[PDB]
């Protein structure tokens, strides 16, 4: 943690803090919720920042950091991010899928595709041959594009099915997802794990901003809506 | 396995044996059970000691043992225990949750909180900076306390819901869980992975006694009850 | 990847290719399927070769290869296969279980037993003490035999239950499974990870042929049948 990771500590520290407080806020928010469906959205959404909190701390303390030889050098790689995403990204997808009461088959596809995206991202992050790192990047990107596709096609129906009553929240949470998520591959490609055009320091800041928005930001919007209570034809505001 | 792990072999061996026989006994016990719900409790409960059997053997053979530098020394750490618990603790929680027909949202919360408890416990077990090991211990402990809380609040209802007919078993299995589980953090804190007040030898014995009671002990009580067959208003003793 | 793995590259390359094309074919095949149940079989079955594709490539590029000291030598071990199987074997079992609408309890048992089979296989593959490698092999084999057993007993009922209408597909997919799966333990035992009677080169070819048949082969048969649409009393050919 001397020359490996240090300048970026500030972002890691802020990251940890913002994720901790977010978890505590959603935790308090969920107290009292007796609604079955509401219970699902709270559990899922609370765990997301909780898990990230854990991994951000591992990176801050230096545990979730490792050196990867490539390009003829020792490159500081935060593998901890993948352990985080492995569980948080599928969970966020569960939030969107549950809103529209997606089919099991669609959930499985979304989850599997995400595991591939993260798993291949991790392999690319640890791959010793530079050129091959981008081969893994391309496959993970295809996995992501598959996911984005599913979220926009064959995932809704207003004819009393998936988006018949209150689907406005889903549309907004979908907008954020596609926008934020699509930024990760770019950051990775230009940062320390990729071309190295942006220093690890700036890379960390970007991932911190993206993570907090995709977890806490995403969470705030979802847990404030009325869509988490009713889908048939009952809002349930209070 | 020379100076790293040796004196504790006896407990590891006994551990392995008691877990093996327990798995074989539950295995035989489940033969014939056609009851759907009963089938769930048998599958879950049989797998628990089966998994532990595997990990206890890995520790006995030396595979699930690693050296962790901290406190200015090479500390023998049985990481295998975490691989065990990662799967067995959520499974035990599934047994309790299924008994009371808990909500999905509650199951998710219980499972997620457990994964955090185990994951953070593992990170603390492998952390190179001594003082930081206890930071991970505190977080894992909070996760555990969260779980214990859930098991005692907003997890029952006699008004024909969660604990309307036969909930006596749940109460007894809950008593054992809170008592045994709460002992793990103490053992860890005073043993080899923590302060080092108790030798690894005695630590292993304690974890062996606790594990067998929380798995086989817990299993015997559950698989003998009638609660595994009926919940509505039918015991189904024979 | 110099003396460790090289001669076997051809099989790894072919493996990668056959798995890629298989995934792409099932992908195209699933386009349009609106049937809920059909959706499950397509998702599961498509992901299988997709995951294997990823791991076959990791082995081809050298990432999923490691050296394991035993027998007084450095033995080239493709650990990547276990990461593949960890997810693909349970998924294939889900296909068979879903066809007959197996009970939850039975699915859990099948899944748990498979995780043990793969996990113990992995430990045996990485174990440093030669003789102990076969102890792990025996346990994994018992796990496999348990699975085969379940697939042939207490897994069907023509009296309007599990195999009342179209169970012919299940019988054929069961025949292939038991035959192909039973070959893996033999190959492992006689190959590089075991006795070393068959060179790693030939071992790889065998696993490649077995994998493609158990994934793509198995997939083609399943995704062409009408059983994936109806079970009650409706084929749904077109
Ligand atoms: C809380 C974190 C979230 C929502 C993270 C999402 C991450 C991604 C969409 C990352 C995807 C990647 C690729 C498509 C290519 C390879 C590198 C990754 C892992 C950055
Ligand atoms: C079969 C094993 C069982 C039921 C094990 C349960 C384990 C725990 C409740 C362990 C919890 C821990 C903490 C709360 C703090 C950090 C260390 C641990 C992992 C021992
Ligand atoms: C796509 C791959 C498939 C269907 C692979 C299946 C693998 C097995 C049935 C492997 C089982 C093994 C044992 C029973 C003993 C130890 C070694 C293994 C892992 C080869
Ligand atoms: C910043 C808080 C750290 C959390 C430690 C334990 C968390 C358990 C979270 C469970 C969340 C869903 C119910
Ligand atoms: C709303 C009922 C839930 C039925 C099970 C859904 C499984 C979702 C998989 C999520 C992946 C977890 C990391
Ligand atoms: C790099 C830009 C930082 C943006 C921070 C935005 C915080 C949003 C607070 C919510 C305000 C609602 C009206
Ligand atoms: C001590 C017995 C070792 C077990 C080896 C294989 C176990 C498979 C267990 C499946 C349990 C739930 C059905
Ligand atoms: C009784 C029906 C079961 C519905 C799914 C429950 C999922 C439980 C998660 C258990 C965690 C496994 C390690
Ligand atoms: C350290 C104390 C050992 C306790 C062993 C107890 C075994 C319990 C057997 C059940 C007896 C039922 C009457
Ligand atoms: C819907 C189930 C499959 C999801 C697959 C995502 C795959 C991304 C890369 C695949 C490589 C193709 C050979
Ligand atoms: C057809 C409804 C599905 C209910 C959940 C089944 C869980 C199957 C576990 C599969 C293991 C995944 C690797
Ligand atoms: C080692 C033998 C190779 C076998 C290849 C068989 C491919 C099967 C193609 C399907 C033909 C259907 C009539
Ligand atoms: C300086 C540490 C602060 C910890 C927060 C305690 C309050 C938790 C409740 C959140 C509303
Ligand atoms: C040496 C390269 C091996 C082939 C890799 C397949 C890559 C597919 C990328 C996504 C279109
Ligand atoms: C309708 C929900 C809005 C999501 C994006 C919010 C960005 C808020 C920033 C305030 C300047
Ligand atoms: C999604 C729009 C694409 C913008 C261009 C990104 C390129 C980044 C690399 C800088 C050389
Ligand atoms: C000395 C090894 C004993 C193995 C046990 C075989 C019997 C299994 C059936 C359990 C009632
Ligand atoms: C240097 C310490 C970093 C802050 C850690 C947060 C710990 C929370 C413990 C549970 C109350
Ligand atoms: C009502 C179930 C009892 C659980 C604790 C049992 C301990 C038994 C020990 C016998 C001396
Ligand atoms: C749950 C009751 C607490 C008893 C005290 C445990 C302290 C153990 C440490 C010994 C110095
Ligand atoms: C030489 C690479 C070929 C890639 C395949 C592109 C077509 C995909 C659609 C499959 C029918
Ligand atoms: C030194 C050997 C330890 C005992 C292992 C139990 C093996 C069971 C194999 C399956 C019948
Ligand atoms: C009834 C399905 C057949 C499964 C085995 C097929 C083998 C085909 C090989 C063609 C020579
Ligand atoms: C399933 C039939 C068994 C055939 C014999 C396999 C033995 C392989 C080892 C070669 C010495
Ligand atoms: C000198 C104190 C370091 C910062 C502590 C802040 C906790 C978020
Ligand atoms: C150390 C700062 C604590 C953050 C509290 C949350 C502000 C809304
Ligand atoms: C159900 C998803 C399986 C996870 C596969 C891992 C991808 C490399
Ligand atoms: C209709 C979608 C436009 C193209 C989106 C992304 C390209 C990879
Ligand atoms: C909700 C409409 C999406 C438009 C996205 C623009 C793509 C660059
Ligand atoms: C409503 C416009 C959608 C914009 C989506 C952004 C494309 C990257
Ligand atoms: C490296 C990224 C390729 C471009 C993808 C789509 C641009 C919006
Ligand atoms: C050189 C500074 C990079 C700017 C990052 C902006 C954070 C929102
Ligand atoms: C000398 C024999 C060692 C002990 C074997 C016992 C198996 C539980
Ligand atoms: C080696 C001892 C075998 C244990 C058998 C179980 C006793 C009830
Ligand atoms: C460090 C915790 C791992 C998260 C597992 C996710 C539980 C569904
Ligand atoms: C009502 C609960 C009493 C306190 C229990 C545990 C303290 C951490
Ligand atoms: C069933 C009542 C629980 C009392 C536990 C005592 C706490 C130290
Ligand atoms: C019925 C009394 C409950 C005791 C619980 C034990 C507290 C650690
Ligand atoms: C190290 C443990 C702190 C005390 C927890 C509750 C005592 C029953
Ligand atoms: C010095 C012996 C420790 C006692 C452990 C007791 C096992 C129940
Ligand atoms: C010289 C070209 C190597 C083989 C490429 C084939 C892709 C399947
Ligand atoms: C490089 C060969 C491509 C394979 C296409 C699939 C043949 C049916
Ligand atoms: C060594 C076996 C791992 C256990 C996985 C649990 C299956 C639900
Ligand atoms: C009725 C089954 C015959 C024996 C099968 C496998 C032996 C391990
Ligand atoms: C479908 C009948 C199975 C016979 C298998 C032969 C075993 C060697
Ligand atoms: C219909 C005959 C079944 C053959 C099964 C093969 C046994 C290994
Ligand atoms: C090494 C394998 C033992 C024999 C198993 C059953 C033969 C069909
Ligand atoms: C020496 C060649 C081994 C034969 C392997 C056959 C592939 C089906
Ligand atoms: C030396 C490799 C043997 C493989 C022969 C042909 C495989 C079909
Ligand atoms: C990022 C801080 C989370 C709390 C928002 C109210
Ligand atoms: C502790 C604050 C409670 C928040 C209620 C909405
Ligand atoms: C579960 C932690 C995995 C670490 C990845 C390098
Ligand atoms: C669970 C471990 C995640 C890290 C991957 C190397
Ligand atoms: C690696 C992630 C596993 C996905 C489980 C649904
Ligand atoms: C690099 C892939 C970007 C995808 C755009 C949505
Ligand atoms: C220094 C400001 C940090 C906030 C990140 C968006
Ligand atoms: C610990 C031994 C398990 C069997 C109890 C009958
Ligand atoms: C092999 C013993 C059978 C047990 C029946 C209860
Ligand atoms: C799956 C085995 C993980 C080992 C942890 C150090
Ligand atoms: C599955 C691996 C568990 C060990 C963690 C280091
Ligand atoms: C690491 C444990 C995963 C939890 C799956 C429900
Ligand atoms: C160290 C935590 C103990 C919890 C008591 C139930
Ligand atoms: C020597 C006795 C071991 C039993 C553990 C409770
Ligand atoms: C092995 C090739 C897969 C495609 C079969 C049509
Ligand atoms: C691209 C080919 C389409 C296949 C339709 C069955
Ligand atoms: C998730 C990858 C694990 C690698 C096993 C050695
Ligand atoms: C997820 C990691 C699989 C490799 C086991 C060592
Ligand atoms: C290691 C495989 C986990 C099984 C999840 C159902
Ligand atoms: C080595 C085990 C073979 C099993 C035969 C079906
Ligand atoms: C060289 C032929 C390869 C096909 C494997 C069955």
């Amino acid at each position: 943690a001397q020359i490996t990771g240090r300048p970026e500590w500030i972002w890691l520290a802020l990251g940890t803090a913002l994720m901790g407080l977010g978890t505590l806020y959603f935790l308090v928010k969920g107290m009292g919720v007796s609604d079955p469906d509401a219970k699902k959205f709270y559990a899922i959404t609370t765990l997301v920042p909780a898990i990230a909190f854990t991994m951000y701390l591992s990176m801050l303390l230096g545990y979730g950091l490792t050196m990867v030889p490539f390009g003829g050098e020792q490159n500081p790689i935060y593998w901890a991010r993948y352990a985080d995403w492995l569980f948080t990204t599928p969970l966020l997808l569960l939030d969107l899928a549950l809103l529209v009461d997606a089919d099991q088959g669609t959930i499985l596809a979304l989850v599997g595709a995400d595991g591939i995206m993260i798993g291949t991202g991790l392999v690319g992050a640890l791959t010793k041959v530079y050129s091959y790192r981008f081969v893994w990047w391309a496959i993970s990107t295809a996995a992501m594009l598959y996911i984005l596709y599913v979220l926009f096609f064959g995932f809704t129906s207003k004819a009393e099915s998936m988006r018949p009553e209150v689907a406005s929240t889903f549309k907004v949470l979908r907008n954020v997802t596609v926008v934020l998520w699509s930024a990760y591959p770019v950051v990775w490609l230009i940062g320390s794990e990729g071309a190295g055009i942006v220093p690890l320091n700036i890379e960390t800041l970007l991932f911190m901003v993206l993570d907090v928005s995709a977890k806490v930001g995403f969470g705030l919007i979802l847990l404030r809506s009325r869509a988490i209570f009713g889908e048939a034809e009952a809002p349930e505001p209070s």
